[PDB]
Formats: structure tokens, sequence, C-alpha cells
DNA sequence: CGGGTTTTTGTTAAGGGCTGTATCACTGTTTAAGACAGGCCAGATC
């Protein structure tokens, strides 16, 4: 809880609400810039190197057999830390159309602060989930195997009820649970009767056999379910099985950022409480063997700007460090389009 | 097909009164974003 303002280089405008910060061995990489990829950086990815409160967005090449992926804006990013690699699912192509491909980010070659990524296009079969954004995917382990739990987020209307006078309206996807096999890219949808209403922009914490879904926004009624869910999974010799349990003490937040401050101990920072109240309080989530425990922590001191501005975003860098953003006074002495902050958490 | 007639028409040029449209003098008082190529430092490496 040590806030600290940051200064950005020349290509500052690339950072936009919805950016991703992937992480490889303490080396952070910005993804999801604004506008299609330029020619000064053909791929979109960037070394997100912060030193002395100054970050240098540096271009970063791909491999020779990778696949150039568009800059998405609200993907599902899960760290399949098993040959470290990330999984990207869905998002908003700069043409405001949603995507459904899965992308796999590995590192094919590195030499003295010069990385060469490898982004491969994994496609799904079976009960493929809907092209959507705002959702959340997490890799969960069971009985020596792994699987991907994807829980719904909002999307565009289907190709039937999509009129052009409301072409951009969005509906929360049905609250299913998608189990995704990466070894074959196979999807399987399960309708947990305990999950009722649609949910997007939530927070999902995986602990080695479960998924703790928490907070989020429910557009079907414009509320924020303060509940939470524990999706227990188990992988038999044949068809997997899932169960859910509601628990008390759930936060009421959407767009809250997550990072793993300590081993089996997460922090969570402000999303939004009400459409006028940005969330200020920070909450530490003590995981464990079976029992989650959300609690409140030392209310980090927010500067004047952060208490003035009404929207604010960011993501975790990976080592208990949350990078933030603030729009900045429009009617001002040519205030920049975005100011940026960083919060350590030890 | 004529052919005296109408019944209306076509024309001249000076000067003026009027009207409609073209012409005239004139005013702005540097770019911002992105692409590529040197060139020189600056560090990695034999």
């Amino acid at each position: 809880m040590s806030l600290q303002m940051v200064t950005v280089g020349h290509n500052i405008a690339l950072i936009q609400p919805g950016f991703s910060l992937m992480n490889f061995d303490g080396q952070v990489f910005f993804f999801g810039q604004k506008g299609w990829p330029k020619r000064s950086c053909p791929t979109g990815v960037f070394h997100f190197d912060i030193k002395q409160n100054h970050l240098k967005l540096k271009p970063a090449i791909f491999s020779k057999d990778s696949c150039y992926l568009p800059p998405l804006r609200y993907p599902a990013t899960c760290s399949y830390k098993g040959k470290h690699q990330y999984i990207i699912h869905g998002g908003k192509t700069p043409n405001n159309e949603l995507s459904d491909k899965i992308y796999i980010m590995s590192v094919a070659c590195k030499n003295n602060k010069k990385v060469t990524f490898r982004c491969t296009e994994k496609d799904l079969v079976g009960d493929v989930p809907e092209p959507r954004y705002g959702h959340s995917i997490d890799v969960v382990y069971s009985r020596g195997k792994s699987m991907g739990v994807l829980f719904g987020g909002r999307s565009y209307m289907p190709s039937t009820q999509r009129t052009t006078e409301k072409w951009n309206s969005v509906a929360d996807c049905l609250p299913h649970v998608f189990l995704i096999d990466f070894e074959f890219g196979c999807a399987t949808s399960y309708i947990l009767p305990e999950l009722q209403d649609g949910l997007s922009f939530h927070v999902s914490i995986a602990r080695n056999d479960t998924v703790y879904i928490l907070g989020g926004h429910s557009l079907a009624s414009n509320i924020r379910p303060a509940n939470l869910y524990r999706i227990r999974v188990d992988l038999p010799l044949g068809t997997p099985a899932v169960n859910c349990t509601v628990l008390p003490g759930g936060i009421s937040v959407s767009s809250a950022i997550l990072t793993q401050t300590n081993n089996d101990e997460f922090v969570i920072v402000g999303g939004y409480q009400l459409e006028n109240q940005k969330r200020m309080v920070c909450s530490l989530v003590s995981l464990g063997d079976n029992t989650i425990e959300i609690s409140e922590m030392e209310t980090p001191d927010w500067t004047s700007d952060i208490k003035h501005s009404k929207i604010w975003f960011g993501s975790n860098m990976g080592n208990g460090t949350i990078f933030l953003g603030i729009p900045g006074d429009n009617k001002q002495a040519m205030s920049e389009a975005f100011y940026f902050y960083t919060l350590r958490c030890s």
C-alpha cells in the first residue's frame, strides 16, 4: 500500500481502458493498445519496463511461427503456469467486434533483455463458448490434470435479435461454466443450478482445486451481487464434475483488480460500488486449504486526483504491484489524456 | 389553287429609368501523426 505517481514516455496514448499486463519471470508486457498495430510496433506487445517512476513501452517481436493477434480490450487472461504460458480468450477487436479464438502466449527465445514471444491460435470444439468480453477464465487443477474454468461475461445480441437501431447493445451471457481442455481445445458447458443471474467484470481467484468468483456487475438488472461462489471441480477418469457453494462475506464490486500479494494471500483494490461511487477501500483475501476469508486492509491513502476522477482502471503487474490509470481534468490547462499511478503491496 | 383584307407582328435608333447579376478589395497569420533512414553512442562480446 504505497501509492506512487508514474511518468510515461512518448507513446503514452497507446494505453487505454482495458489493457492487459502479461508477466514472464518478473518481466511485464503491455498488451491491447489503442488502435490497430502501428508499424513502429507490428505486434502490439510491449516491454512494460518501469524504472525510477518512468516506464518505457518498448516494442517486442514475436517468433517465426506465431500468429499475430489483434489488440483486444477485455480478454480473459489466465496464467497456465504449467513451460510458463498465458491464455487469452475473447475481447474487443479495434473494430468493436468480439472474438472467440484462444491465443497461447509462450516465450520461444530470450537473450539479454530481448524476448521473442510465441502466440499460437488454439481453436475450440464441442460446446464452444460465445464470443464475449468482460468474462473470466482460470486454470484449475485436479487429480494431476488441469482444466480451464471460464465463467460468463457480457456479449452482443445474437444474429437474430440484433437490430441496427440498437446494434451495440449488450446482454450478459447465460451463467454457464465452461470446462476447456487445452490438450485438445475441447469445451464443455455445465449449468450450475446455483448460479442464476448473468455476471461480468467480476473477480476470479483460483486455488488449485476451485474457483472463487466474487463481485462483478449484473446487467440484467443493473445491480452488483454482493454474493460469491466457490466452484469446486473434480476430474474423474471420465467426465469431469463441478459443484458450487455460495458463501457469506462477499464483496460488492465490479472491475476490481486482483494480484497475488503473498502466497495463498491475495489483495483486491477498487472497482466500483455505485455508478457514482468508485470503490476506495482495499480488501485482502486470505485463502487457505478450504476456507476463504475476505477482510479489510489499511485503506491506502488516495491522492486528490484519484478521489476526484470518477473512472479508473489498471491491472496487476504480477508481483503485488497494481498499475492504475486516471483520465485527467478535461476542462484544464491541457491536462494529458491519462495520468498513471503504481501501488506496491509487498 | 389564288387574293384583298384582317389580326397581329418585326423593324429601325437615343436616351433614360429601372433592375439583376457579376465583380472588387479583402480578411486566415502552423501542420499533427506516422514511416523510415542515418548516425553516433553504448553496451555485449571475443
